[PDB]
């Protein structure tokens, strides 16, 4: 190999270093969203059983 | 030998003193240029590399 070669080799990890990934936040957010579902069921459960 | 022999001698020193070289600046002035071709192909791969 040649000097072109190792100075792309250095360009394309420069390039990794900047990939656009997916935004995972979003992702961790709706693992976040799932305690009003599971607590507003529980308000449902509660709802009924008081009014029986 | 005689004196012309003697004086055809010297005469060929004098011409032998003047005689017409290829000119050899040509031939410095070539190994000169070298430096342009170097540099001009490292701005190419410079290039190259910030592109990428």
């Amino acid at each position: 190999f040649t000097l072109i070669e190792l100075m792309i080799v250095v360009a394309i990890i420069g390039i990794l270093a900047a990939i656009a990934i997916p935004n995972f936040i979003k992702f961790q957010a709706r693992s976040k969203q799932s305690e009003a579902k599971t607590n507003l069921k529980a308000l449902y459960t509660a709802q009924k059983s008081f009014f029986s």
